[PDB]
């Protein structure tokens, strides 16, 4: 697909098709395509980009967020050829962030309670990702896993128990402290160690030179990550 | 070492085979290794995903080309150079351990000098201490509206790579700090770490146009 | 003195009290008063919420930068303090405060009109008679030499007023600037090279604020990101 | 009074007394003065001073200390209350606020605790406004609605909320230093069976930089956390 920008910076994100229409022609977005620029009808200007899995996820149709998700993946640890749980779904987003570790061959186990949400986040991993190496089941969520990850409000329920090797980790997204701990005290009764809580930051700065300066807004906050290691 | 082997896990202790960072942070040394938590973003800044073609240098230790090397893929490629040859070989050491996948080619000497092809590469994933050299060399092997990512401590190396680049054809993307905001959590005692390590680089992330 | 409403979104509004004052009615507010509750709730305005709604005409220093700038320059009651520019008027409120009814702040601002707001702001607020508004530059200002416990800068070229300060500062005393982009600090850093002046400190302060609705607990999700850097210079001695 | 010195290394608290040394002899110090070189001498700040001193107690960080001050929103004339004592340090923030003509009311449970508290506040600040009593604060008798701020830095600060709303008068806040963000809930918590509104919960930062050109980069070195502030506004009754 393709992202067409602004000069404020607002994004578009467009699926070109034959005689379509964005009033832009989308054979003129492909004919400059990405790195390129198109001029509209009244003359605005739009700079056409290949996207990212950091702005498709932004503009694409509540996602787990791109600072957090990348994190997420080098918490699990995960690798080539791995298993991952995953609940989610929702939208997708970090679906797209584990299906892309896992590397065509590995695979992706994600669950999802709701159904409608199922229908969008398939409809994002189809329109971006057309490998099929995620495993998707309609419905809540032995030591054969390699991690699990989840983007719900009650990760001490669904705690997979079994369902995870020793050196493996739960790694949970939580917009709130009391979740936390309300989650962190359920390992009283598990084999678990937590290892890590952190909250991800990402820091933009605006550089035009000669303005250098971090930036005036920012986003402060979104959730906090914490980690959780196996016994045996 | 046998108890370790049989636990999986405690012994008379905890033990684990080693995670990514965990290794990278306790590997070992030829020159300092790009530290984890921008080696996770980097990664999602130049848009690797399996099966790309990522260049690199240099190679120091060889931490970020395990990170780069996980993200391309077995089928994907890492291209990584360096110029200090103790420190390619313990990149060389370093990744074998823990990296048995040889999808990562090695170069000895300045990538500056490198013969590469143009339009071939996904990303430039740069860590070095005077990133506006490789420039050009860099924005032959990038494609159209892929990303070169620059690892850099002192801002005004931020400055001095932002400006060079007027005269190469990229578009300034990012200037990033990243920050991840530990906590020492034996609960009821909950506080983010009194000790922190309060910085390594802010990370600058540069479009290349067409031409 | 004036007073601060708020509603149940967090709002806020600044009222000057009057006798047939309309918001509500105003000597209804009064009559319940600072802490009272008309639902509106009615309050004496801090230094903090006076500055982040006073009239402006200039940008005001903001409370966490003007906060940690009075502690910087390291000024105990009765000291006698330099300033440029008053703007409307925000960091002179601050420093007014920290040097006393016995101290004094040296202000100066080059622009009539910034100035006026500025000084119709400190005196609504600030009923202590220990601020001295200066017009103009302060790099062509008359000031004895030594004779300044501090220089409080708020402008954007802070490195032609170096001379005049350095002048002006008494020995082992500080020079705190506030400059939004790091390219000003590096500039300003190069500058008072040519001056007595040792570099102190830069630093970046940060007031990372939550959200407290029990069972909700969180670090606010829009923050604000940046306002500025603060530069601290001791002047030598000699 | 007192002075601070810094070495080539760039590293520290000098007490003159007649005739003596650091080897340089203290008249000597005094001779070459603020600024002056023998190292070299300065008469230190407030944020130095604390830093430096003798320390019973761990003192109140220099901005958050500095950062109570502004949220308890004091200016000359006012009395605030303070426990506990600790060594002094954000007491002497909090004198330098009200002024001369001002009051800070202190309380320290622990004897040990308040002596060098006294020794290191006098020490440095000789104006005649801290008032220091041994012993706890929901035990003192205080007139009501009588003071124009609480400052708490203490383990268990829940527990003085009672008495803490007593004294303070309506709209003037209650600030608390609290390292554990489950201490702050517990408040938060407790807060709720108390006259008060909380406003403000915050973290405070001085992220310091490191600059010698062409050298230029935030510090690998920070303080990662010390403690959150809490700020109680107290109803009109
Ligand atoms: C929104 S996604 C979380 C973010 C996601 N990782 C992303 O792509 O950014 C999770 C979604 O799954 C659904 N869901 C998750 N757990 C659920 C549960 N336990 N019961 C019902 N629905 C659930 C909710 O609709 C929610 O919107
Ligand atoms: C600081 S190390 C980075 C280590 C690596 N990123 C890691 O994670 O382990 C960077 C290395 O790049 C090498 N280098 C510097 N300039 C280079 C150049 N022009 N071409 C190739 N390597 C270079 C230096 O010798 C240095 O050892
Ligand atoms: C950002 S505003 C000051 C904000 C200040 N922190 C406050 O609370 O109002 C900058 C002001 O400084 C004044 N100024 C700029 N350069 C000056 C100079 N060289 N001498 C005196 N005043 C100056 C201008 O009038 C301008 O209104
Ligand atoms: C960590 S110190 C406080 C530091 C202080 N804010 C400073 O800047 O130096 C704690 C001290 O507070 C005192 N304290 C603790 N609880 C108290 C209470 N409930 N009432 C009065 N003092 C108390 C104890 O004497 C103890 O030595």
């Amino acid at each position: 697909p393709l992202l067409l920008k602004d000069r404020k910076g607002r994004a578009y994100l467009v699926f070109p098709k034959e005689g379509g229409v964005f009033s832009v022609p989308h054979e003129a977005l492909l004919e400059a395509g990405p790195g390129g620029v198109v001029r509209t009808h009244l003359g605005e200007e739009l700079s056409v980009h290949r996207p990212t899995l950091e702005e498709y996820l932004l503009h694409m149709k509540t996602p787990t967020a791109p600072k957090d998700a990348s994190a997420m993946v080098t918490l699990l640890d995960l690798a080539p050829g791995m298993r991952v749980l995953e609940a989610g779904t929702g939208s997708g987003g970090l679906t797209l962030f584990l299906a892309r570790a896992v590397g065509e061959k590995g695979l992706v186990e994600s669950y999802e309670a709701r159904p409608h949400h199922l229908a969008q986040a398939e409809r994002n991993v189809r329109a971006f990702w057309q490998v099929e190496n995620v495993r998707f089941h309609l419905g809540k969520l032995e030591a054969a896993y390699d991690g699990v990850a989840l983007d719900l409000m009650e990760p001490w329920k669904v705690l997979a128990a079994l369902a995870l090797k020793p050196d493996r980790f739960l790694v949970a997204y939580l917009p709130n402290i009391t979740q936390v701990l309300e989650l962190v005290r359920a390992a009283e009764a598990h084999p678990f160690r937590l290892e890590r809580v952190l909250e991800v930051g990402w820091r933009e700065w605006e550089v035009r030179l000669p303005v250098a300066h971090p930036r005036f807004q920012q986003v402060g906050h979104t959730a906090f990550l914490v980690a959780l290691r196996r016994w045996k």
